[PDB]
């Protein structure tokens, strides 16, 4: 049969993490358990955040993909992604995803598509975002000079790789900085590639 | 310029430990932050690995092999590509080929392999070799796939068309409540961009 959630304990509960011990039914009957992984920011939302692909689209050049880099505390380290951000209460995936374009590299853009909620880590936590297509259209002279904004202690910067060539482009910055690439990004790369 | 300072244990369990990470910031400022980490870490190039298998028959379109499960954390059932932990001592590339015929009974071969990458750094500093896999579904291997499942694994296998990966998912979505890991849905997306 199916597997349904028994209970949700939990286990401890800081300011923005909490860890949860779920209790639930495997398809033969038998209870099982699991330590599970909240966020305790999340309230009635479609998702966590979002993340944004933005196609930096001109006249003169090849699509790039805009990229932030940044210490990312959990990873002890500089990684590099999609711009990403949370949701803010009464506002939508679309909203959240230009805001934060802007927010964190200072591009304007325009939605392209909006994915479903989709999950980030289901084996360890219930996070998931929505995956938003932006274009930004770099000939505007808005977009020329673009000049971010970021919150307190963000300090991102901003790189822009061609489509055509993004998976290579991250393996050459993987080996040079000692970065760490995200998931999504990569699997977006492999996918570019092997579709040529 | 920013590095880890500190690292004070919030909580631990068998599986997954919460901790306060003290950092120091570019301006020089001292900043916290709650991670997550797997109470399992050790001298490996990554904690395990995620597969995408690409089914190739003659005169038929690319199919990717994906799983479906329940995940206690989501409350519900996900789709994702295969994946699973590395062993001691084995490298990403094996760990792969086995992981894929343990879950989907298919028997593939390496095509490309990526470096550690992160599953979601403003969490946790989970990391997986994403490996790409080709199966051979002429070859009498891949004719009748056996899934060797471990226990308490319920996973169920789904071969999706690669040319229409996208609108698959979509279907796959509309017919019933379920996840799409953001994964698999990047992999489709780029897909439909590409060129
Ligand atoms: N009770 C538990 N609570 C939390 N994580 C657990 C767990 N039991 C358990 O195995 N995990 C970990 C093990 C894995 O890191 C992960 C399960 O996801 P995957 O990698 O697809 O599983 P795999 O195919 O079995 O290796 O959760
Ligand atoms: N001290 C802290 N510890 C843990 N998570 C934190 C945190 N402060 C904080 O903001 N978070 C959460 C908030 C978010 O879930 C995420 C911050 O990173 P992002 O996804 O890029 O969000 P953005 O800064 O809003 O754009 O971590
Ligand atoms: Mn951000
Ligand atoms: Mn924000
Ligand atoms: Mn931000
Ligand atoms: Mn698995
Ligand atoms: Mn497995």
């Amino acid at each position: 049969g199916k597997q349904y959630i028994i209970s949700e304990e939990l286990i401890s509960e800081g300011k923005w993490v909490k860890l949860e011990k779920t209790t639930y039914m495997d398809p033969t009957g038998k209870t099982r358990t699991w330590e599970s992984v909240k966020r305790t920011t999340r309230k009635e939302q479609t998702a966590d955040g979002v993340a944004v692909i933005p196609v930096l689209q001109r006249t003169l050049h090849y699509e790039c993909i805009v990229l932030v880099k940044q210490f990312r505390p959990p990873m002890g380290g500089y990684c590099i992604e999609f711009p990403a951000g949370l949701i803010d209460d009464g506002e939508t995936p679309e909203a959240a995803a230009l805001r934060e374009l802007e927010e964190e590299t200072g591009y304007k853009g325009d939605i392209a598509e909006c994915s479903p909620a989709v999950c980030m880590d289901p084996g360890l936590s219930n996070c998931t975002i929505h995956i938003v297509t932006v274009t930004i259209n770099g000939d505007d002279a808005e977009n020329a000079r673009p000049k971010p904004k970021p919150g307190d202690g963000e300090f991102v910067e901003v790189i822009s790789l061609p489509k055509n060539d993004l998976l290579q482009r991250l393996d050459a910055l993987v080996a040079e900085e000692h970065l760490t690439v995200d998931a999504r990004v990569y699997s977006y790369a492999l996918a570019l590639k092997h579709a040529n």
